């Protein structure tokens, strides 16, 4: 399948995509503002993810770090990145359908429009200044807005056991972006699609 990766934001990103133990394609990318980044993933993928990373250094063999969602110091993900990453979720081809979701679960660094390229099925979006109004002890320094499972590492927040509530703090992010998920047990706001659909995903969309 088809993944189209575009920095619509003002500022340089790096994209990332891993499904966890692994690069997808390249596993990430510089992108400076309006470059777009088309990626092969395979049928079947379940558990894959793309975000960006902000304000990186990486030396000529690729080693650096990343003030947002760092992959183990890797230009070239073959892991998940440190919160606060928004993240584009998605499993394909499961069974005769794709799922896609946005996830503020691991927080909200960069604004993200994860829409499909083919029929059949709508796209899902988080466009909101989450950093600009973070609650004040979810700001990260190094910015963006963590989760509150990253800040203060609870059972509930963490929804460690299986059982947890929505809380002040996953309503702060379901109040800027009801479509994302807020929390480890929030409903569902996932969507279904045909198997092996395409996609594009634009950060800062509405830029």
């Amino acid at each position: 399948a088809t993944f189209e990766i575009v920095n619509r934001c003002s500022y340089t990103v790096w994209a990332a995509a891993s499904k966890g133990d692994a690069a997808l394609d390249a596993g990430g990318r510089q992108l400076n503002s309006g470059e777009s980044w088309t990626i092969n993933v395979e049928p079947g993928t379940k558990g894959g993810k793309i975000w960006a990373r902000t304000d990186c250094y990486f030396d000529d063999s690729g080693s650096g770090i990343c003030k947002t969602g760092d992959c183990g110091g890797l230009l070239r993900c073959k892991r998940f990145g440190r919160p606060p990453t928004t993240l584009a979720e998605f499993s394909l081809n499961q069974y005769g359908k794709d799922y896609i979701d946005i996830s503020n679960i691991k927080g909200f660094n960069v604004p993200m429009d994860f829409s499909p390229t083919t029929r059949g099925c709508r796209g899902v979006r988080c466009a909101a200044d989450i950093v600009g109004q973070c609650p004040a002890k979810l700001k990260a320094p190094g910015g963006g807005c963590n989760d509150a499972c990253t800040v203060f590492q609870t059972s509930e927040y963490c929804c460690t056991t299986g059982k947890c509530g929505p809380t002040e703090y996953s309503r702060f992010f379901k109040r800027l972006c009801p479509d994302a998920f807020s929390y480890v047990l929030d409903k569902p706001t996932t969507v279904t699609c045909p198997g092996s659909s395409n996609y594009r995903v634009t950060f800062c969309p509405t830029a």
